């Protein structure tokens, strides 16, 4: 929280978690992307 002014950051979303995690496993695949 540096300085984040104006719309806050409460009240998470189930339609926004289930992404968070999709993202992650997205994610790795792509930081385990093909580069022998």
């Amino acid at each position: 929280a540096p300085l984040e002014p104006v719309y806050p950051g409460d009240n998470a979303t189930p339609e926004q978690m289930a992404r968070y995690y999709s993202a992650l496993r997205r994610y790795i695949n792509m930081l385990t992307r093909p580069r022998y």
